[PDB]
């Protein structure tokens, strides 16, 4: 029995055993063979053959856990952007080369079958590519960590474009099955719902209440090399269903046909606003995740060191969780429900355990699009959460009477209860009270947050502020993406920069070496040429492969100023009319992302970019010196094709709405240089790069504060500047809509008239920086030693350095860069 | 390509590859190892891999049948009750032994592990249980041959009994999944609900439909021992989702709830009789399998070959359905709207192709088993079906008006439309007319068919009706159940009577062999032992291994007679009591089977034999010469446990309401003597065992309809009968109720004024029969030498009789029993 064991059921390195397991896999796990098979079937055979080494190891790290029983951190979002696994675990897990041989020795080309995975339909935006990069970081430093989400099953949908409007079809990624999660089933837990509160002897008894059931799937996040697979654990809402005549109750009608679907839903898709569904989904991951993590304390050595009635006083030597946002912020008062309700500690207790637990990261702006519940939602389908929330409420605004004596605004401003028409919780206060730090996501959105929204709270507890800067995982966005590149910095430096990106700094050495000039070079005019076409192979137009790519891709949004780029769009194309035979440098101007359903200035602004391309596009005049794409449903994969064909990275929301930005970096490490505010993390790249190193422009988050003072009329810059004046009649009189003049009404009335995100106000210094940019690309080696200078000076945006300061500032944990023997 | 094969993936008998691939299992495939495996989990790992071994003999059998094209036949039923398949892979595969000396290397106890397995939760009674007897011979017979059916996600519940009553609790034999389905997602077909029909130009349209998916799940199903491995292809309901934007059908308002959780719920649970959700199941399971079979017959072979437009007129020669009962019957119109709608064949040439593909069986007797349902019913949710019942009963009635001219009351008799309050179609009459051959379950059952129920028919065309006796497959009910007797056995004649069981015949010339005889009863006192302590291993009373075990298992129902065995208990509790010092054989009866949630008088009995269980169990004069036990959730395996340790098998219905039987065949080769009437297939067997083997008593069909035609008073036996009496009147006291006198009120009024089964009309003839088994038990050698008389005459009831004669002369193809080799 000592023989059921691991030891050797997967030679590595090996060809020949792959192509057994490849045919295993195909005839017994997938019950085909090669005249039924079709490329699908070839891909999951070959998902479950690089999967076997993958799960050999994961065996092992959770055994290694634990026997050595070290702190574990939990990581709660709602979104992990994972797209892809089959290329990320190969070359984690140095199986790349010895997968392609196989496949190619067995008839399949890999890179074909890497094409028919799914993109992970878990996530949307940056929120949840960080989680992803966040995981791949903690594996590689060996962190007994774990991600904790949702297991939606469409995702968020796929966007097609039809005649230039975005419509989005649905996602369904899991239709054949996905073979990267094993589903847990025996570890099926309830969250419970509804109810009410019976007050009884020691107290509260939450009694009546409905139930969904949650169980977990399981996928593996392989660390980089070092041979620790960590967990990331999705929960899934089931319907208990036994009902068909059960309980007995039954008879009236079935309203419990809205119970299995209710329940049914809270999983189905991806969310953006307050609805009693959100409230839903986030308390249902909150229950399960917290369940799960006193299950995984009580069993590991504390079931057994119970002391007195299984404490606790070391859970927080033992558990740290990060609540990012306020999405899982009812993890605060679901853990002091646990353990006061149902492990019968003092508040007193519960309430230190807590805090020290329970770490929060804001990760976005402007006071009001945080979390506030209605105090009657909460009410009805949380009635305890209610009442522990107003006693956390009770007592943080008697230690700020403690703090503040006698000023009595600030009780009211730092109550986590607002009051109004519609009395509400605001939730970022109630993260705030409830952990032990918080932190901004880059420099001046961590300054903004002690200076603006989160004041008080700052001067309650200086200490709890932090910042923890944004990173990006150099093996996906460098190695795995841009592959060539990865090669020519190895060949000069060596290949330990992969996971100590500061090393990528010995580079600033060959900024007049003239071989890796022209290595930089080459690759760059190859990941182009490749992009070029891919462009033409799913989907197509005519790309001069010898223009300056310019790319904008990152989701639609109006603080992004998707507008602001149509601007300066429009007016190279009026320079070139009303001067054909002027030298300009070429550009395929790229732009990509997806709106959101229901945003409606969203959509519009993709329904300009197509128009915009309709007209410069067919343009004879011209001709190729200027192209304008639409990139049709950005993702993760796409983001891996087109950022290392990247010549400009168009990072410029409007300075103080971006809180870091990570697309931002991914670009500075692929070789593209970048036009952008002092926003977010461009701030701290232009530092470590050097501004002479970075095309800043436009008004910093100082003068927007100015202009709003003075107040913003745009119609001032309107009369002041004549090309401005020209796009905006063009835009009114139907220029680029013809066959419907008035369709951009919208756009000219919002940009003119009540434009929050000042567009006007930066198009001047835009344009002119721009044409700066230009003029570098004019000069090929001047333009590449700056690029050597920009991706030799990006170490500091590894998401490893970022997880590091986590795990020694926050966590209390050390990372570690260290081999586990496996497999 | 060529190197994508089964290239040569396990050993097979090798113990050295099984424990290799069992770890592979537990490891890669579980995600668990021995630190963290439970007992289920050891169990799965050995399931994966005995699978891997049947798939790839699977996939080569139906390569064959792809390269050899021969008569396909489909076996459809609502009911597959295969009870686990563990033991009956390994033992069908001659792989026990290997896996036995693998398990317990790797420090296992294989037979622990097979406790584990769940009874597929895909059937109830005696249609599901020959089903799976039949799905087992016709693989060993080497036949092209499918079960389709319905994936059940619940069954129909597991039996608890609370306080001495049926409770039924949810069967989720699926919570940890099942590792012998293959879910096919890529062969979803969709069916068709409600609508009304278009007639165009070529004719109907059947449009505005709504639309279910229907999800196959394919099983294997392996013969003995000659590698062909067959499919059970099993249909679960998918509901289409767009419930969010598709038709702007919601968008606004959700009710679209009601779709999702309907069309799901056609896959929850098994049922008995007449609403608008079984004509559901029903159709469901006819319409995706005439989906498969006609895209089978074209694809594999007719879509490239095909001499005439692609011809279904050799469709009758490819293609044979068997249908079960009026379950299935909507396969004959379903059949002729494809072939007439979609193919467009003209409905005579499709309607010769109709009767020459589908074969009619017929279960059970009384009218009520025969479906009716309402054309408003019919109307409504099969429109298009309803227009073709109605031509096929035209056409049809005109043929009875051709054979029988003037006799106007056959045709109001023999019409498939009954008027009446509802105007109804008889969907017996759909399946006579649409069949070329209707078939009873044994001798006298098929004589009442053509004498009573299908007279008018009979007359019309003689030749359609026929027989064909049920059987029990002998490696299940044999060799799996009863190793000890399979041994002795073959110790005398080898062992080619597993699949050819005439050959027990062989072992008369050992009725007089002194070790024969002792061995024959050595198994049967280790069944005994054995049983005696699973029965207090889980659940628990106090069984003397030495008394006769007296056993009726099978569903309850007052046709079966558990009543008419309940009044011999207590006379047999009633002389004890009256003479405590009496020499009495000792006995233990057991009880056991399900209700049928809402048959009332069923959980009142019950009710009867614990309340009976609980007096004599507890009486300190009765000892141990009297137990009663019920035993609860009689399903498949614990018919596997009981039945070789029977001593008497009660087969006791009242003549005529049994239509065969097949319990009472598992009971004879196991080494049981049977009191029983002259019902079903008793008559055959007491034909086959010689009349003075066999415990007959009582009426006989000619005698219960005389004593009808009398008019049968119960109280003139009441009266003429003092045991009797004395019985009814401590039913009717309270004495077995004291705590609730007239609890079993129900009983005693329907026993003394509509017995339906005539009860006390068998009562004396039974006691008197049951004082003989009593003597002969007491002559432990001549019990043995009759025991010995019934084993050796057995093989007529082996269910590869059964099958073999369904293939000559039902579906034209001759079984073989040629071993179809290698991998
Ligand atoms: C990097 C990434 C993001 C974030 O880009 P920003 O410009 O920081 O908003 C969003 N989507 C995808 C697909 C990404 O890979
Ligand atoms: C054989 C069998 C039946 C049928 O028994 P009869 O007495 O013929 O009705 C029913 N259930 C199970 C579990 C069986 O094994
Ligand atoms: O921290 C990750 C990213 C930031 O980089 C973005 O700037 C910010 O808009 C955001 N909102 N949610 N998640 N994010
Ligand atoms: O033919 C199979 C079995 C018969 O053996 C039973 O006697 C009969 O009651 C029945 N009803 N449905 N299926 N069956």
């Amino acid at each position: 029995r000592k023989q059921i064991s691991v030891r050797g059921l997967a030679g590595v390195e090996n060809v020949t055993e792959l192509k057994k397991n490849f045919n295993r896999h195909l005839h017994f796990t997938l019950v085909k063979d090669r005249n039924v098979a079709t490329p699908r079937d070839y891909y999951f055979a070959l998902a479950h053959t690089v999967r076997d080494h993958l799960v050999g190891r994961w065996i092992r790290t959770q055994q290694h856990y634990y026997e050595k029983d070290p702190k574990r951190i939990y990581y709660l979002s709602l979104e992990f952007y994972m797209g892809r696994t089959l290329q990320n675990t190969m070359v984690n897990l140095a199986l790349e080369n010895a997968c392609d041989e196989a496949t190619y020795q067995l008839g399949l080309d890999m890179e074909e079958l890497e094409e028919i995975e799914e993109d992970a339909g878990l996530g949307n935006g940056g929120l949840g590519r960080l989680a992803a990069c966040f995981l791949d970081s903690m594996a590689t430093l060996g962190l007994a960590a774990y991600g904790y989400g949702i297991r939606y099953e469409f995702g968020i949908f796929n966007q097609k474009i039809c005649g230039g409007w975005q419509m989005e079809e649905a996602d369904d990624w899991l239709r054949y099955g996905n073979p990267w999660e094993k589903a847990r089933p025996e570890f099926t837990l309830p969250v419970h719902f509804y109810g009410r509160v019976e007050h009884t002897s020691q107290g509260a008894k939450w009694v009546d209440t409905q139930v969904v059931l949650a169980m977990p799937y399981d996928t593996p996040v392989p660390g980089y090399r070092n041979n620790v697979v960590n967990t990331m654990r999705l929960w899934s809402a089931k319907a208990p269903n036994d009902f068909n005549l059960k309980d007995f109750n039954v008879g009236g009608y079935i309203q419990a046909v809205l119970d299995r679907n209710l329940a049914e839903n809270i999983s189905r898709v991806l969310y953006p606003e307050g609805k009693e569904l959100r409230l839903k989904q986030e308390y249902f991951v909150v229950a399960a995740t917290l369940q799960d993590i006193i299950r995984r304390f009580k069993s590991s050595k504390f079931g057994c060191r119970d002391p007195v009635r299984t404490n606790f006083d070391a859970f927080p030597d033992k558990v740290a969780i990060q609540l990012n946002d306020t999405h899982p912020s009812l993890a605060i008062p679901e853990l002091m429900r646990v353990l006061v309700d149902l492990e019968r500690l003092d508040w007193d207790k519960a309430w230190e355990v807590t805090v020290k637990t329970c770490a929060y990261t804001n990760h976005t702006v402007i006071p009001e699009a945080l979390e506030r519940w209605p105090v009657h939602l909460l009410e009805t389908l949380l009635p305890r959460h209610l009442q522990i929330i107003y006693e956390i409420n009770q007592r943080f605004l008697n230690r700020v009477a403690a703090a503040f004596p006698g000023d009595v605004d600030r009780l009211r401003r730092m109550s986590l209860v607002e009051e109004g028409a519609v009395k509400r919780i605001n939730m970022a206060h109630l993260c705030i009270a409830g952990s032990h730090a918080v932190n901004g996501v880059a420099r001046i959105h961590s300054e903004i947050l002690k200076k603006t929204i989160f004041k008080d709270f700052y001067e309650l507890e200086p200490h709890k502020f932090q910042n923890k800067t944004n990173g990006i995982t150099p093996r996906r966005w460098l190695v795995l993406c841009n592959p060539g590149l990865a090669e020519i910095i190895a060949e000069r430096i060596g290949e330990e920069y992969i996971s100590d990106l500061d090393q990528l700094r010995k580079l600033l050495s060959y900024v007049d070496d003239e071989a890796f000039i022209r290595d930089v070079a080459k690759v760059k005019q190859e990941n182009k040429l490749k992009f070029a076409a891919y462009l033409e192979r799913e989907y197509k137009v005519h790309i001069n492969p010898n223009s300056l790519f310019d790319v904008q891709v990152k989701r639609i949004h109006e603080y992004k100023r998707q507008l602001l780029n149509c601007l300066h769009v429009i007016t190279l194309y009026n320079r070139i009319k009303k001067e054909p035979n002027k030298f300009v440098v070429p550009r395929t101007v790229m732009i990509g992302g997806k709106p959101a359903p229901g945003y409606h200035m969203a959509k519009m602004i993709i329904k300009l970019i197509t128009a915009i391309g309709d007209v410069v596009n067919h343009d004879p005049v011209v001709g190729d010196r200027l192209r304008v794409i639409f990139l049709e449903n950005y993702r993760v994969s796409l983001a891996e094709k087109v950022i290392p064909a990247a010549d400009l990275s168009e990072q410029i929301s409007t300075a103080g709405t971006e809180a870091s930005g990570t697309g931002n970096m991914k670009f500075m490490l692929n070789g593209a240089l970048t036009i952008g505010t002092m926003d977010g993390a461009n701030v701290e790249m232009a530092e470590e790069a050097g501004e002479e190193n970075f095309f800043i422009f436009g008004m910093r988050v100082e003068d927007v504060d100015r202009l709003d003072q003075r107040g913003y009329n745009a119609q001032e810059y309107y009369d002041r500047i004549p090309e401005l004046r020209q796009i905006i009649e063009q835009l009114s009189s139907g220029f680029f809509s013809p066959k419907q003049p008035d369709l951009f009404k919208d756009i000219v009335n919002m940009l003119m008239h009540h434009d929050r995100f000042k567009v006007f106000a930066d198009y001047e210094e835009y344009v002119k920086c721009q044409e700066r940019v230009s003029a570098l690309y004019k000069n090929p080696r001047e333009w590449t030693r700056m690029v050597i200078r920009n991706i030799a000076t990006s170490g500091k945006f590894s998401s490893d350095r970022t997880i590091a300061q986590y795990a020694r500032e926050i966590w209390g944990v050390e990372p570690s860069r260290q081999r586990l023997p496996a497999p």
